């Protein structure tokens, strides 16, 4: 049907039934993570969520938190509904997160990829090269140990979208 | 007895948490007679000092003092201490674990905090350590610097319930 | 024509508000590459500034410039004169108040990338090479251009009065 | 006769705003070569206050500063006394009040510049040419004197100062 | 490429830098036109823009001034930018503008066209016969020695979309 | 069989003057189907036309919508319809009559319309003339032009009583 | 009698302006008397058009209705009337006087009217002319055109005191 | 000395006041013809402006004009400056003033009736006599007094007179 994306966030119901949409579909394809800390993540106010809707229904989005103090983004969920995967909905979300940030001024996008994630991200651009100070972004990025760390970076001149 | 928690604090915008406070600054005061007893009340009652109260019976008989600051991303362990009858029968370690988990529900995963020769060994069973992620130009000038300490670090993990 | 000298932004007034979109053509014609939407959403950006140049009601020049103060420096974005007023000492005088504008407000570093085509005048200016700012300060404030010289200047504080 | 201190600003009363320039002037006296008006926009600054030093209703030292909260210091601008009074402590006195008013505010460390004439008063009041603090946490905030020795002080807030 | 039509002027920073991307496609298609003056009319209140939206971007737009005291309005500025250019855009944008002043109780647009744009007026249903008094329309609507007025009779029993 | 006049319109109303307009809207649209009942409707319902309905029990029989333009000194007939049934009994002349005097009480004294080949003659007998002493400067632009209908005019007399 | 000029009319009154405007309306109509009362009163009263009344001991005793049309540039002589007992003794000319004085302070410099055969004598000694600078389409509408009846025009200079 | 120029006039403030006055005088002395009844009326009439262009304080000089928004110009009532300035460039800096005021409202005709001896001015001022406002727009908005002149003035709005 219509497809939207709504960057989206607690500060009005359908926004928040989007919300428990997401927090529906982060919970269910990241399950390694407790549905309680999804649920405040996603409900935080520092937290936004992009949200893809196909006729109605969230189906996938990415949740993200803005350190414009710090120059970068971190990527905190990102989930496509079993049913939508591998139609490049994820490229188009990512691209669209991407357009948002260079709107809004945001050249670095800093994520904690896990092994089975990471073919993904590359396709999106990331790479392993860290050219962030470890000082920078040390406790404000969610330090999964173990996962692998990547980054993202933006040039505002190419229109993502 | 009965047994509460309770996160209070200095409000600029209540009695029975006055006198909770109170309590807290009369206990940290004698655990810690190296502390002058001044300076433990004016940073129990500052307002961007947090506080949680471990309560038996409507009585104070522990707790933790600490200031976050979630711009930098860490929060600072001011004072714990438990009364004198009430060590040793793991008081000191649901204070730590309830701190933990007050800390994941406000998105900040590190602690920080220096600590003697006689309070080494209780932060390590708490899973702190000596070795401190935080970039200096972090914390320095934040966090109440003491010279002749160890600055011990923890990191608590978001996926994880600690109470 | 009596010249004036007068730094301006968004402010998140009509004069300032046709001053900004003269700073934006100004900009967006002596950079002919760069995409005048990329332009225009930094000079209307409320935390960009622009020292512009006015000789009789109407922009002839300026420099589009970013402060950070937590780092220290201040990034250079657009430098331009329009083209019947070039080589004039206009670009330097632009300049010189610029750190004038700095040194009055305790930045004493600017950071800029310099295409082959300008490098020279940041030269004249005063700019090098040698970056001493820590890179730990600028990666991930300063838009890293890949292929353009970062240039470092640094300024004399000066005791005003 | 009696003597008296008091934090003192140009916020947004006569008698303050007297003491205010009495400030002013002591501190262009006593530093010379110091543009008279740099001294005059700085005392007169909101974000500026001073501790002065009253003696007898009277203006006779005083030490300007600017906090820095979200940076955890104060900068040290202006100190002096006026000459009639120099070498009885008041220096010291002026400094120790200003010291017990930043433990009560959780500051707990000062960045001056110290030019060959008053480095020894500051080393005297525990200024070191070490700087613990970042770099990183003062650098586009304090007004850099070139030719003079940034230095620090670190406060204790656990002793009295007053 | 998500098409996309507004009314917008000045009295929110999309709009503003939507206004922008309109003094831009202006300037650069009618260069004999002050880049000044342009925004000046176009930043100016009683002036609005019928804004031409491809995939978030301005590509095209009229500038108008209606003029409701006389019965008409004055068309002041047209453009579609250099590559959307005879694909249907400029008509497409006119007969916009006509059913917005069909719903606005105005059915007569004045213009001033040279000779290179007296072609596409023609195309638009214009004509070189002024049914409007000259007291009418002088000195209301900007004159320029050597265009020629054309002059534009819509009909509100018509849809043009 | 009780049948009254009311000058109505769209203020910027209540149900039954809604209703009226709507029955307005009806009757205008059928008594002239070459009208657009689109366009019928958005001028009805415009709040700077009015309306001069003729109602019998409650019920709209007939109207003469019309558009006062003071500051050019004159009004537009807009739309002028009996229905069917109630036609050649001289509601229409009635009609025009309480229009022509709610105009002089407006000191308001010329009226502006055009008339298809097929209406010419009645606005003849309502006293409207194809010899317009309005200057075109005045009135182009301002009534809706209706290329191939013929632009009548009417002149009104304040010292005269219409109805 | 003490003679007193007032520029009066019906606002949106005043007991003793209500009831000079009733005065008036009797006299432009004894003194006009071939043009029905309810005419005179309704334009007396409307408040488009004010009247400067000449008040002789009190009582009302002539009077030029008037109507300002500003946007257009000219000022409508509509009545002009003087107790009969008063005529030819310099009032009619002086509350033309009075009129034109007040004009040039409102800036406003033509006056137009519609004589009848019997005032156009009284017009031109008031410097009035058949003559008409003012184009048609300035007045045509604003003022009724009476069959019969002489369009007189009337121009003002700002630099003259009238009265 | 200091020069200005202000757009004053009268609202329906003293130093306007005297301003306005001082131009009622300038303005009567240069034009002594003229009733000064009739020149002052206008000057303090509120649907009139008057651009005044001040010298050390005293009104040297200005333009005496009637805007007509809803007609589409403006009428030049009075231009004068003080016997002792003129022939230095005053008077057409002062039109130029006023035709930029005039390009910021869009009014872009200036109509005036000028006497033999004006008529030299308006010309360099870029007046004509060749009038493409109709009749019907300007007459009786106007006074035309016999013997005057009328002329004309289009401004050019892409172009800066300031
Ligand atoms: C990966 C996404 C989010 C993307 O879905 P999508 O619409 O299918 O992507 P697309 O545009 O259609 O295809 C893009 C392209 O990416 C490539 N790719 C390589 N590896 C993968 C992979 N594992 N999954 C999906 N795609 C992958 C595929 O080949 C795709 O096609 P292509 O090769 O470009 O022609 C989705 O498949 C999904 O929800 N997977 C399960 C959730 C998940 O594992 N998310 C990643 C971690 S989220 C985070 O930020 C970290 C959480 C903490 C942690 O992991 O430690
Ligand atoms: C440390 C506490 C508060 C803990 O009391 P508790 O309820 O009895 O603890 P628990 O859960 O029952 O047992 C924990 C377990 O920790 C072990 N342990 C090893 N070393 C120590 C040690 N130094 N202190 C307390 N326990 C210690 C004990 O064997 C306990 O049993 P376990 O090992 O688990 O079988 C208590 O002993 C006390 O009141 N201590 C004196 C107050 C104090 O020194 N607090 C820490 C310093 S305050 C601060 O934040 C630092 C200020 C800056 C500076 O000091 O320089
Ligand atoms: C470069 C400026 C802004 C300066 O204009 P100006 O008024 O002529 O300066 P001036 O004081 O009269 O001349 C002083 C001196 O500058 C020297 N110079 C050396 N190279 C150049 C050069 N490439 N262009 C202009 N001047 C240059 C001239 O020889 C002059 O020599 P002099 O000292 O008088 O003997 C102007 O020419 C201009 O707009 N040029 C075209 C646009 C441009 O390339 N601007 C500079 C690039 S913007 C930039 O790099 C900021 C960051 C952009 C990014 O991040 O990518
Ligand atoms: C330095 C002061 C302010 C101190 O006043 P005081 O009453 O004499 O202080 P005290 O407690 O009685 O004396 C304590 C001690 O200070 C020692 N000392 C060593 N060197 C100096 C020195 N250069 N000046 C003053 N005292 C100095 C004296 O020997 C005293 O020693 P002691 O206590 O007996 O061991 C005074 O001498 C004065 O007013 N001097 C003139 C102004 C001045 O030098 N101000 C400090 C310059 S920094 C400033 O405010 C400007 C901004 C920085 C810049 O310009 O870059
Ligand atoms: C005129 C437009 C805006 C229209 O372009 P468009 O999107 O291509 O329109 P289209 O529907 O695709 O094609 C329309 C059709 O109109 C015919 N035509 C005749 N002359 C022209 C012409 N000069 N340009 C474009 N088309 C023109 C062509 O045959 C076009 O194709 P078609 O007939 O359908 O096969 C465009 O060409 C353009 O951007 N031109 C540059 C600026 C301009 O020419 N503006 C018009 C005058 S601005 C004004 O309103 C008055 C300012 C005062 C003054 O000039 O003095
Ligand atoms: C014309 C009216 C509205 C009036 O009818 P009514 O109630 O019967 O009036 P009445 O007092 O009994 O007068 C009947 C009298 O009018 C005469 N007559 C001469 N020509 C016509 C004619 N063309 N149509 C209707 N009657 C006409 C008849 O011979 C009758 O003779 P009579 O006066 O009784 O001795 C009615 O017949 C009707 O419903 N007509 C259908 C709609 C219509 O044509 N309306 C007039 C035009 S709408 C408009 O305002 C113009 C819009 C723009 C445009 O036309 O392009
Ligand atoms: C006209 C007036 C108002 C003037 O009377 P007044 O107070 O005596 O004025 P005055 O200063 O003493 O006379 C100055 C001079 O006016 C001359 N005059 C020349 N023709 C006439 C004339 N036809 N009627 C009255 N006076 C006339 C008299 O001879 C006087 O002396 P003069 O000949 O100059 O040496 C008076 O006669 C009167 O009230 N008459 C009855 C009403 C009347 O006819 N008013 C004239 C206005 S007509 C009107 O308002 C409706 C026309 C609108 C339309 O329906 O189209
Ligand atoms: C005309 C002005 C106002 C001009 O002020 P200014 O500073 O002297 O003029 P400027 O800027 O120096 O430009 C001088 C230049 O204008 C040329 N010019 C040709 N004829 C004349 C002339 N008759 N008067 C003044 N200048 C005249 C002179 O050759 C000068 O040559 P230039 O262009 O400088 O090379 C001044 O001379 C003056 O105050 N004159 C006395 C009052 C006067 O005549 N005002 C203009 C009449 S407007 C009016 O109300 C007339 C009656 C209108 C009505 O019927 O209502």
């Amino acid at each position: 049907g219509i497809i939207e994306f709504h960057v989206i966030g607690n500060s009005n119901r359908r926004v928040l039934l989007w919300l428990v949409g997401l927090q529906n579909v982060f919970s269910h394809q990241l399950p390694r993570m407790p549905k309680e800390y999804i649920a405040r993540l996603v409900f935080d106010p520092k937290h936004k969520t992009l949200a893809l809707i196909k006729d109605g229904r969230v189906i996938g989005g990415i949740c993200f938190r803005m350190f414009p103090t710090q120059g970068f983004t971190e990527i905190v969920f990102c989930a496509v509904t079993s049913n939508e995967q591998v139609k490049g909905y994820g490229t188009h979300l990512m691209n669209h997160l991407k357009e948002y940030h260079i709107k809004h001024n945001i050249l670095y996008f800093l994520t904690y990829a896990d092994e089975y994630a990471i073919g993904y991200f590359k396709k999106q651009g990331f790479s392993k090269d860290i050219k962030v100070p470890k000082s920078r972004y040390l406790g404000y990025i969610k330090d999964y140990e173990g996962a692998t760390l990547m980054e993202c970076e933006l040039n505002p001149r190419i229109p993502y979208t």
